[PDB]
């Protein structure tokens, strides 16, 4: 088993869960590739092993391993794959194999939070625009006017003889992105492709920084259908700073709600291409990754030359202060819009925690150090210091194809 | 296959057809990776062996130098097979020795300063007979490294590890350390990174001070005896007080660092010989001292006094308080080491020259092995490029190893 140490503290656990990763990442013993983005490429008796392993999960979890009810499900799982080629969860395994997918997320530094998830069952939904009323009402009530609750809405699993639902973009709110003639963007870059798809299935485009995109939702075998989202669901913050007036004239504005949309949600061996989720916000995601990375909205330069730094030398670590005052925005500007958010120091803190609590429950717990450790001041939290082992769990939550390509 | 490599400020993609020559075995597999561990597992104690990593070695340097199959070639390969089978080992050229060094450097893949590999001062000290000798050699390294100020890269190489006979080691882990005095509560007075160095040295004959940046001797070992305390001249130890271009009270907070960052507890293997003592120097980024040796909790753990200084509210975090106390900690780093001329790179500049390496290196080799944890900078990663850059971590040879400390 992997030793692991925390140099700050010189404490050592070891992680005995990453003996039970049931897939496997791209290092190898001759190369690491554990900071690649993309790590991966993208039946039946391998089904039904996955399945009996999550119903084992479910079954040791509320303490039931071993009932009556615990082999008679797993008999009928095994009946129902041999009869049907799948089978169908029940409400309380969708529940706790959404939270475990969450908790067993490397990459996710919110896991402290991972037992509370409200999971909205849509696995009855029958069209797009059905997907639109579920994705509304996860809206309201994850956004909850500000007090952030997470959740997740699982859409139908996949299944033979029948295509996908999806959703075409990435996240729930995504700012459009419209390409200029000489390469650069107005707006967000990251989203240049789902907005010209939105142009292309009949959107009519905005010409602003902040446009909110529409939805593109697939029903199986349908083409994706557009859907405006009401701009009274869609709580949006603008960004001031407590000192710096002009800020507030930048017109910078972020949403608070992030819902990722395109991941898959892995339960059991039943795979749900359409499950978004939403948190809610840490700072350095808004402050640090969005708006200034140089290919997002890239504003570092302009907010420094405006708080007057000498931007001709990098050692006057004027990228570092003004990115600092930009965080020090978003913190501001979401508390004072009474929108949930987190900052990085709180975040690292509470998912030492999580590891600890991860430790005493599973003998570990999976983590990516590069996604951990936040963009900004990494050593001045506790998680840089502490070593981490990256692994496969199912439940999870995976990256998948875009439906377009 | 090989790695594909991506770029994400700019979207570029290169392959990594260098790691297929990867030589050792790294700590992760396919069921979970390991690449944030610090000692990434092992570490350190037939001329089947010897003669193939020697080969390899020659071979390397042969094609180097576009002589590949000549006749040098040749009989240098005979020579070496010829040494091997005659004494057990062999000898580098000082040639050789300078290629090992600085391919040792050039491979390092946690070291964001390689842009500089090719400008490295070799000294070939495997003549070096006593500790004393090899105290005269760290001297002259420190000297000429130190260079007033104007720090240039330099490595001096002692008495390669032979059978029978113990190794020449440099006990110190760098040979500019600051004392960490362990206190009657248990708090550290000091470098607390340096307790167990401090008290070796307090157990050898070592006077202790009681300041907060008392400067080390060194502990030196010549084959099979104890190790022999040195006092570095004080001449010879640049060191920078810290002030701070605007807070006016920051120098009266009386923190220094020195100029010369010389690591010392290193192994340098090259061609399958062994260098257990072999100190490189070069200069610092000024991360290493305003961000990790200043700040780290268990370091000099100064944040909180700074920030106190600066009438910053600590106790809400989302102040970003040590975030600015942080920057300006790391500003009166710079500040200072250009105040007084010493040689210092900013974390933008040298993560900037590090993209430069990387392209360089994919011409030249094919790719380029380094540790993403290792070459963000501990503030501002995603300000600078490397962060969004995609990294294959592995391990070639000539190499800077870990090992034991040797007591
Ligand atoms: C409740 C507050 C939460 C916070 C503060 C939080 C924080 C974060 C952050 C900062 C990241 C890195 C994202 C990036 O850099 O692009 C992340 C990733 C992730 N989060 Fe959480 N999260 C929260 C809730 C959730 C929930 C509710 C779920 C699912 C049910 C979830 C699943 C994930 C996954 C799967 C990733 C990896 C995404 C990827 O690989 O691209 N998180 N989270
Ligand atoms: C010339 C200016 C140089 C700069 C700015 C520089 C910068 C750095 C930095 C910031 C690190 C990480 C150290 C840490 O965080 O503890 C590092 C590591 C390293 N450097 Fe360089 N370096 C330079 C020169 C050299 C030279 C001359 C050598 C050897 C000949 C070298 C070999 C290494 C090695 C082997 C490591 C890995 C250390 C470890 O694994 O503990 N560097 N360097
Ligand atoms: N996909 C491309 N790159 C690409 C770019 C970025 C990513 C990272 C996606 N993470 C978004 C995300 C994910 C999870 C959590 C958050 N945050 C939260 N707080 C949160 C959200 C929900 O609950 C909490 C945010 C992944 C891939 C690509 C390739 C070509 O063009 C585009
Ligand atoms: N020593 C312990 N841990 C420990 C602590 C630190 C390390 C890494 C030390 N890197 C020092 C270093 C190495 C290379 C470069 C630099 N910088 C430079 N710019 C530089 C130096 C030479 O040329 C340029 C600095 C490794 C292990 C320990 C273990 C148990 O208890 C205590
Ligand atoms: C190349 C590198 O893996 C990439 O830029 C990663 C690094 N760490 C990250 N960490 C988080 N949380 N989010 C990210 O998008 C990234 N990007
Ligand atoms: C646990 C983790 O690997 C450890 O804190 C690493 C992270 N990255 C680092 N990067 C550098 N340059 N130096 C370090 O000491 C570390 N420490
Ligand atoms: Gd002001
Ligand atoms: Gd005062
Ligand atoms: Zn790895």
């Amino acid at each position: 088993f992997p030793r692991v140490k925390n140099w700050e503290v010189g404490s050592i656990t070891y992680d005995t869960l990453s003996a039970q990763a049931q897939q496997d990442g791209p290092c190898t013993p001759r190369r690491c590739l554990g900071s690649l983005v993309f790590p991966r490429k993208l039946a039946p008796e391998q089904l039904l092993s996955q399945a009996r392993d999550f119903i084992n999960q479910y079954y040791s979890s509320i303490k039931r391993s071993g009932s009556q009810a615990h082999e008679q499900r797993l008999q009928e799982v095994e009946a129902e794959v041999a009869a049907t080629g799948t089978y169908q969860l029940r409400e309380s395994e969708l529940v706790f194999g959404a939270k475990q997918a969450w908790r067993n997320a490397p990459r996710c530094v919110g896991r402290i939070q991972w037992g509370k998830l409200q999971v909205f069952d849509a696995r009855d939904c029958r069209s797009a625009q059905e997907m639109f009323t579920y994705i509304c009402n996860h809206i309201k009530y994850a956004t909850n006017r500000g007090n952030l609750r997470s959740a997740i809405t699982v859409f139908p699993q996949r299944c033979p003889g029948r295509g996908d639902f999806r959703i075409w973009n990435s996240q729930l709110v995504r700012y459009a992105g419209y390409r200029q003639q000489d390469g650069s963007v107005r707006g967000d870059p990251a989203n240049v492709e789902i907005t010209e798809l939105c142009i292309q299935h009949g959107w009519t485009p905005g010409n602003g920084r902040f446009d909110v995109l529409p939805l593109l939702l697939q029903a199986p075998d349908e083409p994706p259908e557009l859907f405006l989202l009401p701009p009274e669901l869609v709580l949006e913050v603008p960004l001031e700073h407590p000192t710096l007036e002009w800020f507030a004239a930048l017109g910078l504005r972020w949403y608070a709600l992030p819902a990722v949309s395109n991941m898959l949600l892995e339960i059991g061996g039943l795979e749900f291409p359409a499950a978004p989720f939403s948190g809610w916000y840490m700072s350095t995601e808004i402050g640090t990754r969005n708006l200034c990375d140089p290919h997002r909205y890239n504003i570092l330069e302009d907010v420094a030359v405006c708080m007057d730094l000498d931007t001709r030398t990098t050692s006057s670590l004027w990228k570092d202060k003004a990115a600092v005052e930009i965080n020090v925005a978003v913190l501001h500007s979401y508390q004072l819009a009474k929108v949930t958010i987190v900052d990085h120091h709180a975040a690292t803190a509470s998912f030492m925690k999580h590891l600890e609590n991860e430790q005493k429950a599973r003998g570990g717990c999976p983590a990516d150090w590069a996604w951990i450790v936040p963009p900004i001041s990494g050593s001045l939290t506790p998680v840089f210091h502490q070593e981490m082992v990256n692994y496969f769990l199912s439940p999870a939550f995976r990256y998948q194809p875009d439906p377009w390509k």
